[PDB]
């Protein structure tokens, strides 16, 4: 069983992230941030730090993955959003 599920919108101080993933037979194969901060330096944050974060969720199976440092607050968002997603099952 392959599906796609979009978390829970997390606000954030520097804006909403918001986390889609595809999960097939249980594991994570795809993740996107659908929402993330923007405008001034949260544009350079959000660049470094998402795919970073995307990445992890792909290699982890879990939103258990670290912090990007300089992007606590979206990656805090990220994996609140992404722990929403897995929860939807």
């Amino acid at each position: 069983m392959a599906q796609t599920v979009t978390g829970d919108v997390a606000q954030t101080q520097y804006g909403p992230v918001q986390v889609r993933i595809t999960v097939a037979g249980g594991k994570i194969t795809k993740a996107e941030a659908v929402q993330a901060p923007k405008g001034g330096r949260s544009d350079q944050i959000t660049s470094a730090s998402v795919p970073r974060l995307n990445q992890a969720a792909v290699a982890a199976g879990s939103a258990e993955i670290d912090a990007v440092s300089g992007a606590t607050y979206t990656s805090a968002g990220y994996k609140k959003s992404l722990q929403s997603a897995l929860d939807k099952a």
